């Protein structure tokens, strides 16, 4: 199955910040709660915001922030690229181990999505290739986060600022830096074109025939060339020799080299599934990391 | 609309390692028990009887919580252990009905490692992902502070599928918590979830499947049943009220799409992005998460 971490340590970082008549999600990490800088926007500066004009006007009191039943104050503030950090009076005594990490199109992460403050869900999500997410987001959301957790350490990748119209969703990493080339402005905007994730699609193959089911391998091979060829036609991601090196691994163990198990995948999309599922799936999952499936 | 779990940090800080013998997997620490599948003293009488406290190692992170007594329940192992967890969250231990949902946390060695969201089959397994030293790992929902926990991992059966008790050690489904040959009995799509899911699809805008005509309840059933779709009871209707009087589609306008999706298929089209009717989300599920 697809599995989210365990939410705890990132539940005890959560909290509501409010600016006005504006209530979303911080990260309270040490004595700094992080949130998208739109909170410091009214109705009327969504369109265009001049955010340093609109930061300058404020003062520390503007800003509540509550971490539960207990208010924090707020003792500074500065804006960096498209987030906002509040410093706050008191360390958050919750702070897991962690650090601030920039992810790359088809790396995956758990979201916990949050309301007032609040954990309300967590889901696994994948970064596209168009630089969105296919998130699970309403109004109040932005300020999730999405992170991982190897061994203690948590890896914030992600926080939420917008929906596209689509309904992907767009957001950026806690440095500020939006991912892709969308900005935190109600102007008209839209994701470009989602291809299908093919190392994902192929080490998730590979999860199936360590799992047993060999029932789509096939005795071709295929050029590297000659397989992007095809599959771009299926709005599949071009596949590179770093790709092909990924899943060395994988092709190790199960001994089937990467090229044989494209040639596989290339008659997989030319056949559908014809009635039947590789991992329980009908579809071909493509939100499954080469180092997911090893772990 | 994604599948998605309950945090799990109320869950978390109750998980330790439990070990008898060579064997270890976890256990649920609230108070002062550690509850776990009996399994872990691997005709269990005789083996209980012949146990004592010392014969059973209790890990809590870094610390050893020393057991001071032992009982079981049905096929729980309930062992007292010195010392209240502090973590214990508000909770309690609930039994639930096929086709309800619940979140899992995946434990290892008493550490939590993933969190799912799953559904009791009307066979009584569920299909999770559980690995070997995963049993002990617990089932919840969380309604305001208080944790229902209605799942506790024992088995996997030959099919892939997955077998346990409640917290008071009673299995679900026709299972028995010793290695011999078991199977899942046959499954069956949880209609009262697809119908839910269908209801999430026009919300958000899929809106194809809809159609003029509505159905009845045995007309449904008949095309239902040969479809191996559980039978939708008069009961299933109620639930889904608050979708259909939200939405404008009657249960039974909505279930004359789907008894023309179980017919035509779908043609390639997709519903949330699945060529496949999603049944593992319950009508309070989509209430929840739209
Ligand atoms: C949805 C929409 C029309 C509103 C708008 N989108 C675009 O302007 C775009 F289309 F350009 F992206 C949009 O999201 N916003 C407009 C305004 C902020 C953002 C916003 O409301 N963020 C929400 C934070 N709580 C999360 C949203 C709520 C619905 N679901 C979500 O995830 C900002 C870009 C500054
Ligand atoms: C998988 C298998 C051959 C082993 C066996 N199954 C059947 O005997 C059945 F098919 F009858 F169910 C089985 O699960 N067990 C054998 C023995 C316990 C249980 C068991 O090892 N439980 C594991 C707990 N840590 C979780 C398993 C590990 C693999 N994936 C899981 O979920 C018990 C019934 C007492």
């Amino acid at each position: 199955r697809k599995m989210a971490f365990p939410s705890g340590k990132v539940e005890g970082c959560m909290v509501q910040v409010t600016c006005g008549t504006t209530t979303l999600n911080g990260l309270w990490l040490d004595d700094v709660v992080y949130c998208p800088r739109h909170v410091i926007c009214t109705s009327e500066d969504m369109l265009n915001p001049n955010y340093e004009d609109l930061l300058i006007r404020k003062s520390n009191h503007n800003f509540l922030v509550q971490a539960g039943n207990v208010q924090l104050r707020v003792i500074g503030h500065s804006m960096q690229n498209c987030v906002l950090k509040l410093k706050v009076d008191t360390a958050n005594p919750k702070t897991p181990k962690y650090k601030f990490v920039r992810i790359q199109p088809g790396q995956t992460f758990s979201v916990l999505a949050c309301y007032n403050g609040s954990p309300s869900g967590v889901y696994q999500c994948a970064m596209r290739h168009n630089f969105t997410i296919k998130g699970s987001f309403l109004n109040g959301s932005c300020g999730s986060v999405g992170f991982n957790i190897d061994y203690d350490c948590v890896s914030f990748c992600y926080m939420h600022h917008m929906e596209l119209p689509t309904g992907v969703h767009a957001g950026t990493d806690l440095e500020g830096n939006f991912y892709g080339p969308f900005v935190d402005r109600q102007t008209a905007q839209a994701a470009g074109t989602d291809t299908t994730i093919t190392v994902n699609v192929l080490a998730w193959l590979y999860a199936a025939v360590i799992n047993g089911d060999r029932w789509f391998l096939n005795r071709f091979t295929t050029t590297l060339n000659d397989f992007n060829l095809v599959a771009m036609k299926y709005n599949y991601e071009p596949l590179t020799q770093d790709h092909v090196d990924i899943l060395g691994p994988l092709s190790a163990q199960t001994g089937i080299a990467v090229l044989d198990m494209c040639a596989s995948l290339k008659e997989l999309l030319q056949n559908g599934m014809n009635g039947r599922t590789i991992l329980g799936s009908a579809l071909l999952e493509d939100e499954f990391t080469p180092f997911d499936v090893v772990r």
